[PDB]
């Protein structure tokens, strides 16, 4: 059985073989398609542990052409023998890079994939407090910043047990602005992160109440309640975001930290559930400058840079909130390249992963993608992702969406 | 019961009306299919002239439905009209629609079309029956009555017109034209493309069947008509009945001195009606564009005009890398002309930020009193500036309701000449 996709741009057709090997839910139905809905829908007992983990093993010993070999059966009986005993098993260093790897090369919603086999792992299941924990992300942050030169990497914290002693960073985004509420309803910093910074605030975090303020590290070992800490400013790489013809954008006094770092998603690998591996990449222009200054529940300098563009704003068909999102972006991509930040377009990004799509179905057989995340969130139809046909599935290892620890921490203080 | 939500708003709203779903999606629990153009080749009857136990239930469920949407269900019209369907097909291996039903299975054909961010305006629908016609000629003055009618002098209404029904499957209607106004596509010596480069193929046909073109390059194709399965047929569109809207801009002195214009009326015409059962292959509609359709697919597709190009010199941007987003900048002025060309001229045109507010607004009076609303988020979401629209952040579900439009081959690769 073969499934084919189409590009109408490029006539190109490529056939899927890939998508049989897929066995976790999409969520679609035969006679619904969800394919919009953002999140669709304890821990794991002994039995289902076992082929979980049997299946990675396989996949694993298939990617280095030694499937049955001696060493495949003893790594399977000696991962059995640790299921029987400890109710889990650990996995080898090589299995656990193999595993990080193949979860970002298995992510549908990520354009960025093109890079996946270049991606630096830290392992740092050893940790065991929070100061650890924030050592091992300090040594990631000055890794990946690179002075700029910015470089693929994940820190994986030790695996859940029992659901009662996780690993959490509390943080959405290593790095993130605060957000505070005013009030007269007025927000000062990033609207995005109010909820956030008011936990902080809470935790004991002296908030400096400016409009660029770097949210402390709220870490959580073990189990135990999350402890703050303040990642040192000068690896905070940031870029002041200036505009090559108007002369006036770098009076609103805007920048954004080049380092993108998510740290609330959860790495599945055999069955085991890395609850805390922050991993970060480098940014595609859009991000901060459609959706992080654009979006309404955002900073909203669209309004202002209309303003000084002399744009009528009365009327929506003169398309200025269009004409300012354009040049907004502009802004963010002349910057990072001033200050030799790494950034990359949106025409850049997407025509490198038709490439990528490409190749990986002829190497791989397929290769699941989410075209509804994977166009960009502006000027869609004229980048190619968007004339191509694409099938999402999901494969493990994978990235998974977890609640937020708020929400579930039962805590243990005074 | 299942659950929407925008994340914008947080608005969230439940979804009952998907278990009236009849045909599959493509989509399975462990695939998504939601960017495949045709996803999915299950139909509710198979390829030609069905039996009895194949037709009448897909004529029931359908007078079932109308009759219930009238307070009538078990009625005794409703009961007569169920024994008139059944003794049709009897005698005749099909049914005829009354008036009331034809009108009625339009109008919801439209609003369960998941991919349209129109349907605020479903049920503001003119119905022309052209069920009597026999002739590419009268197809033809069924045509132009439809393009004067909707047009309006640029007060633009909806309309459909709606010819015989497919019988045998070799007698069918069909309109070749995949929208009754487009411009030739000329295919050129030296490798490249006069025209509109979508219509390549179809002007082509058109010159083979003895067009005459005129080889400009806002070319209206000529009207391509099959009757009762015969040869088709050329007719030209008299040019009095084809509005069209020069191009300008309101702060670019240049733009119109790059000669543009485009038509008024969007007319789709290769789609197929289907209502209980029944399968209406030639059945043109037309109703009025958003902006982006002319201006960001119909001028800067890299397999359409591509004229993004010229406007991008003459604007002097720096079209060396595409960081500088020559591209985007170009595209938003070239939207920005489309509107401001046709509200100059009192022609109907919709920006893309009121007609996704308005989608919005249908979705809930859909699902406050349907109890859903099927929509296509990969249709639905403009092919520009899509963050920025209220349309984005709203999660949807897509489904199959029935009477709906569906797609059909190109009559060329099915028809056997004569
Ligand atoms: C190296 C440059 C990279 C670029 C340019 C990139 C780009 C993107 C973009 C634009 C998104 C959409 C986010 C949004 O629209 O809000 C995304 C999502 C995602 N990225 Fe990448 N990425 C990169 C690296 C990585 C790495 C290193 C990983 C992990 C190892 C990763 C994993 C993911 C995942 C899991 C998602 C989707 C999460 C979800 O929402 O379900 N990416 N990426
Ligand atoms: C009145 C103003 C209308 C507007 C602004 C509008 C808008 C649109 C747009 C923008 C699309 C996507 C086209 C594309 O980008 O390729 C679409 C699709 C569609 N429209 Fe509408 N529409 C209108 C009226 C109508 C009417 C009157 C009908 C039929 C009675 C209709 C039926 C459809 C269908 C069936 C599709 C999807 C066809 C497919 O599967 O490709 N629309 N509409
Ligand atoms: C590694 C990486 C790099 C990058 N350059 N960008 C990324 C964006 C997201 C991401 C952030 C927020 C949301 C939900 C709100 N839109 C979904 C995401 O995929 C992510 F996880 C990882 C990213
Ligand atoms: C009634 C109507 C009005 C309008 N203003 N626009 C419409 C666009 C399409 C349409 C056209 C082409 C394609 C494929 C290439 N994009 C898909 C469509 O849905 C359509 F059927 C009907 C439309
Ligand atoms: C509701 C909607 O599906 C949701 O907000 C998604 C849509 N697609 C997206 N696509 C990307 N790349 N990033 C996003 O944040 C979103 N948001
Ligand atoms: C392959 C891709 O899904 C396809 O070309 C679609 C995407 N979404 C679209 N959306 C609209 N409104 N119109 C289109 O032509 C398309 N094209
Ligand atoms: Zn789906």
């Amino acid at each position: 059985r073969f499934l084919k996709v189409k590009n109408w741009e490029t006539e190109v057709v490529l056939t899927d073989t890939l998508h049989l090997k897929s066995t976790l839910e999409t969520g679609c139905t035969e006679y619904i398609c969800m394919g919009s809905i953002m999140h669709p829908s304890d821990v794991a007992t002994k039995d289902q542990l076992f082929p979980l983990a049997k299946e990675f093993i396989d996949q694993y010993y298939s990617s280095i052409k030694r499937f049955g070999s001696k060493a495949h059966m003893e790594r399977l009986e000696e991962v059995n023998k640790e299921i029987d005993t400890t109710s889990t098993y650990q996995l080898k260093d090589t299995e656990l890079i193999y595993g990080a790897k193949h979860a970002w090369r298995n992510a549908s919603r990520c354009v960025g994939r093109i890079q996946w086999s270049k991606l630096q792992v830290f392992d740092a299941r050893d940790c065991t407090t929070a100061h650890g924990m924030f050592n091992y992300i300090c040594n990631h942050v000055k890794y990946a910043t690179n002075k700029g030169n910015l470089r693929s990497a994940i820190t994986i914290f030790p695996q859940r047990t029992d659901g009662k002693h996780d690993f959490r960073v509390w943080n959405s985004q290593l790095i993130r602005y605060a957000g505070y509420k005013q009030p007269d309803g007025s927000t000062l910093g990033d609207p995005a992160n109010v909820q956030f910074t008011e936990i902080c605030i809470q935790q004991g975090w002296k908030p400096p109440r400016g409009r660029f303020d770097v949210l402390p590290l709220l870490l959580q070992a073990n189990g135990n309640d999350p402890e703050l800490f303040q990642i040192p400013p000068e690896l905070v790489l940031e870029v002041p975001i200036r505009h090559p013809k108007f002369e006036w954008f770098k009076d609103l006094g805007l920048k954004w930290y080049g380092l993108p770092a998510v740290s609330n998603m959860l790495l599945e690998i055999g069955g085991l559930e890395f609850s805390a591996c922050p991993f970060s990449g480098w940014y595609m222009g859009t991000e901060i400058g459609v959706r992080d200054y654009c979006d309404n529940s955002r900073y909203n300098i669209l309004e202002e840079v209309a303003k000084k563009m002399n744009l009528d704003m009365r009327k929506t068909s003169s398309l200025w909130k269009d004409q300012a999102l354009v040049e907004i972006n502009i802004a963010v991509l002349y910057s990072f390249q001033s200050d030799k930040v790494t950034i990359v377009d949106h025409h850049s990004a997407t025509e490198s992963f038709i490439k990528h799509m490409e190749n990986e179905y002829r190497c791989r057989g397929g290769c699941p993608a989410d075209w509804v995340w994977i166009v960009p969130p502006m000027s869609g139809s004229i980048t190619p992702v968007f004339h191509q046909e694409m099938l999402n599935y999901r494969l493990t290892p994978s990235f998974e969406y977890q609640p937020d620890p708020w929400n579930t921490h039962v805590w243990k203080l005074v």
